[PDB]
RNA sequence: GCGGGGUGGAGCAGUCAGGUAGCUCGUCGGGCUCAUAACCCGAAGGUCGUAGGUUCAAAUCCUGCCCCCGCAACCA
RNA sequence: GACGGUAUCUAACCAGAAAGCCACGGCUAACUACGUGCCAGCAGCCGCGGUAAUACGUAGGUGGCAAGCGUUGUCCGGAUUUAUUGGGCGUAAAGCGAGCGCAGGCGGUUUCUUAAGUCUGAUGUGAAAGCCCCCGGCUCAACCGGGGAGGGUCAUUGGAAACUGGGAGACUUGAGUGCAGAAGAGGAGAGUGGAAUUCCAUGUGUAGCGGUGAAAUGCGUAGAUAUAUGGAGGAACACCAGUGGCGAAGGCGGCUCUCUGGUCUGUAACUGACGCUGAGGCUCGAAAGCGUGGGGAGCAAACAGGAUUAGAUACCCUGGUAGUCCACGCCGUAAACGAUGAGUGCUAAGUGUUGGAGGGUUUCCGCCCUUCAGUGCUGCAGCAAACGCAUUAAGCACUCCGCCUGGGGAGUACGACCGCAAGGUUGAAACUCAAAGGAAUUGACGGGGGCCCGCACAAGCGGUGGAGCAUGUGGUUUAAUUCGAAGCAACGCGAAGAACCUUACCAGGUCUUGACAUCCUUUGACCACUCUAGAGAUAGAGCUUUCCCUUCGGGGACAAAGUGACAGGUGGUGCAUGGUUGUCGUCAGCUCGUGUCGUGAGAUGUUGGGUUAAGUCCCGCAACGAGCGCAACCCUUAUUGUUAGUUGCCAUCAUUUAGUUGGGCACUCUAGCGAGACUGCCGGUGACAAACCGGAGGAAGGUGGGGAUGACGUCAAAUCAUCAUGCCCCUUAUGACCUGGGCUACACACGUGCUACAAUGGGAAGUACAACGAGUCGCUAGACCGCGAGGUCAUGCAAAUCUCUUAAAGCUUCUCUCAGUUCGGAUUGCAGGCUGCAACUCGCCUGCAUGAAGCCGGAAUCGCUAGUAAUCGCGGAUCAGCACGCCGCGGUGAAUACGUUC
RNA sequence: GGAGGUAUGACAA
């Protein structure tokens, strides 16, 4: 049958909010510049590995928090390419924008990161079987208790659409207290959307 | 000309022996069933071919007339 | 010298004139694009084609072969698929139903002999050409020539002599005879016994009997059934009785006698291979059937009647003829079965039993051992596709016979033989299919079995189905009644708000780089507001008309224009998809790694014994572990310590109409941090286990109550209108703007609701007790006006402070008095109130008037196991306004569960 | 434990 969203289910159990603010009359505004910031984030940055943005906010001020397992190229030379991101944003949210560079240690146990790998591969015609078996790979080694993944749709063209996923380790999705990161990302393929859904079994909470 | 028949959608009673219009299947509506059939429950469908008489009252008795069906309509 | 100026040779000249055919899904060497969309076509077989086809057609590539390549036809191969080499017959095709036997095939030991078979030597011959082998010739090869070899179940002749055969002997083990015993439903004939059924007669006796799931037909007051005593007649033989016995098989069951077959065991006197098998022939051969003559109790095709049923030419009931029985003669077939031909020998064991034999003990009885022949069970080796068989082989061998060669057409047709007939025996082909089949495996299923669970049923309480109305759906209607959902799991569903908007539909009026984007662009503002026209969109006017900066060259931020790329689709396909969801179901399962078992698919684990809500745990176990689920971690609710004490609270105090003010946070409460339940404690049961039963303490006890949490998968289930997206389609349009209409149309059918049908009530008056929640142009106190809906001035509160919000059921009095009513409140008239630019189509509320059906609801059907159902209100999301819906909240508060057949 | 005997359901997918 469906199942709870791995994250949502966990939000306000171990896992905290990652729109940090509190507001009563500017919530929907604070909420929806929010979506707009992260909408434009995930455009300007997608060739950077960003996984999440946590954003602040202390009066007319919005802090920014950009984790990225690729800190340099965000950054840029000397702080070039972020200057230009807070003036983008700046323009963007019409106020003030702090940006902070955060490093994602150990980017092969980042959901996200690990679904969007799976992804660009199978964009490139690589075999679904094996653009999730060294996605597994890479997490076990960087010791994750478990990993889980899978691709759905049409697969390696075929007519018919089907499911093909493998785990490794434990991933009980059950436990409450387990720290399991969720993904889902969407290859764009010859055939239509390919659905890339990563589970990540992290040291429990 | 000799008989037989006209009553609900069809097939039949009731007609002799006057009082109150039904039975069988079907039709329609609802149930039951995943569905159909079977089954269950409700409803509808004729003032008795048609028009006069007799009577307190007729589908019934009397009379006519129109329809439908089996016979006959000529023999050495 | 016909060939003939032919081969051949030499010189010059030019790459110039000289390649295709088939195949490329697998078999099978070779792959991609378009086109086509179960069409056109392909195909040797399997199979391709249903709008993203390496299989159809074309092209480019590629593969194979090449002056050829492919197709068709024919033969051999592959085909062990007629098996001599070289197969089979328990269940796949295949053992004749069984015996007796002529011919034939085969046949124990041995001496001599023969030598037909067999083996061997020599000679003759098996033409030439051809294949093959050497050797030469053509420039090579084909081709040609020379020399050989090979080829015969050949003949003649000389040898060998084991084996088969012939001849003359000998032998005793096979086979038979004799002698001595053993058992038997073996057969035939003639008698005979009891039990029971039926009929008949006679008493007794009185209204039923009989029968089914339930009934009826039937029998009986003309005397039944039952009961007693008898008589007649037919058929079958209780107990004994037993994978017990006998027989070739079919078969044979009371007892007695007569005639008669066979088998088994000892003995070892006799014969001396006399044997085995056995086409063709002959004999026997269940039951049904046939003929002639008897018999006829019971049973019972047919048949009759009664039922069942939609129909019943059935199953069921009551009857009942042939037949079943006897004699004689036919028939000659059966899942005539061990679905396993006969003979012989050989190849572990264990244990029953029938008939014998021998010995060792036992006083006998019997026990012990050895053995023969049957009959069973279990089980090695071996065999087998597996199932299984296994000294009673399906094992290992030899002999002879029968039979088989894909399924269907067929055991049919024709012919023949046999038969009184019914039919039997023998037995094809055309044509057709690519399968049929055996065993086993995993699932699913069963009107199979066992064990369990759930408001599944039962036990209850209240409903739905009837009435009115609200709402969704079907249908119909319509210019449109937008699209989606349809068994559970569509139908108060997407819609948590259709008057306009929404809106996707319709009519009319309109626009065509566009309502919305990006990119280029240009001598920069755009909007805005004003007026006319217009339903409006829109036009035609007036009027204003922009910033950032750097050095002054400009650029960049924004319009707005221009123009071409492009935009735009709530257009299609949820059978191309992502995501999201329902569903089985919070049911308990679903699997994997390694090991092991199996030829294999698979199995094991995961089953079993307990236990649990649970694949929960324990124990056992060819398994040992692991993962997803279960459980726990999370939320809420029930008790409590501590910290905190306002806006909450008021016990001890004084005060106020007032928890008011002072004062205090003690209690309540609010909220953080903690405490508490963990089978932890105790008794019993239990396999020293898991666990179960009860107990104490405790606010709470065994998951305390509730929630969140939904495994692998299932239904091509729902959604292309949330969003996204492959492919397809539209592009001055299927895009876009506007006003109006529609989505609320109504002869009808269904789903879900609400309100009722009254007195456990209606009406009036008085009085009491919640909780969850919401609030800024919002919630609104208080006062005043109005019958009321509400209006007016005005107040507090961005709030445990103010407000919505004095909850309704309830309780206490009064009234009504069973009435379609003082029940019910539909419908309609009139008059108003709000929100809104506007409520005619289409809003909600109010007053007055009006006062419909409805008297508790057919078949059928729904929810619920306690703070639950039932009933009562209250808040909220959407929302200007608008719900009887949805979500949540508290008040009051039951009935029942024996039990698991359905 | 094991063994011989006593009503209906298009076609493709
Ligand atoms: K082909
Ligand atoms: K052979
Ligand atoms: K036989
Ligand atoms: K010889
Ligand atoms: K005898
Ligand atoms: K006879
Ligand atoms: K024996
Ligand atoms: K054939
Ligand atoms: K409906
Ligand atoms: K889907
Ligand atoms: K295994
Ligand atoms: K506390
Ligand atoms: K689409
Ligand atoms: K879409
Ligand atoms: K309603
Ligand atoms: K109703
Ligand atoms: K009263
Ligand atoms: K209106
Ligand atoms: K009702
Ligand atoms: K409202
Ligand atoms: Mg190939
Ligand atoms: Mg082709
Ligand atoms: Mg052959
Ligand atoms: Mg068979
Ligand atoms: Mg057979
Ligand atoms: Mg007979
Ligand atoms: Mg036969
Ligand atoms: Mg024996
Ligand atoms: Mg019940
Ligand atoms: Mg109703
Ligand atoms: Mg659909
Ligand atoms: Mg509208
Ligand atoms: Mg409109
Ligand atoms: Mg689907
Ligand atoms: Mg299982
Ligand atoms: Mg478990
Ligand atoms: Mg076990
Ligand atoms: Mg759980
Ligand atoms: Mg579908
Ligand atoms: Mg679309
Ligand atoms: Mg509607
Ligand atoms: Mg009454
Ligand atoms: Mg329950
Ligand atoms: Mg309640």
């Amino acid at each position: 049958g469906q199942k709870v969203h791995p994250i949502g289910m966990r939000v306000g159990i171990i896992r905290d909010w990652d729109a940090k603010w509190y507001a009563e009359k500017e919530y929907a505004e604070f909420l929806h510049e929010d979506l707009r910031i992260r909408k434009f984030i995930a455009t300007k940055l997608a060739d950077a590995a960003v996984s999440t943005i946590e954003i602040e906010r202390a009066a007319n001020r919005v802090n920014i928090s950009i984790h990225t397992a690729k800190p340099g190229m965000v950054i840029g030379k000397g702080g070039s390419e972020v200057e230009n991101l807070r003036k983008e944003l700046n323009k963007l949210t019409g106020k003030r924008v702090h940006i902070n560079i955060v490093e994602i240690k150990k980017p092969d146990l980042d959901a996200k990161l690990v679904g969007e790998g799976i992804a660009r591969q199978l964009e490139n015609r690589v075999a679904f079987r094996r653009a999730q078996k060294q996605a597994i790979q890479r997490a076990m080694r960087a010791g994750a208790k478990g990993i889980k993944t899978q691709v759905s749709g049409r697969l390696n063209g075929a007519d018919i659409a089907r499911s093909e996923g493998y785990s490794e380790g434990t991933v009980p999705l059950h436990t409450l207290r387990a720290d399991i990161d969720y993904a889902w990302e969407e290859a764009d393929t010859t055939y239509g959307k390919l659905g890339v859904k990563v589970w990540i079994y992290r040291g429990e909470i």
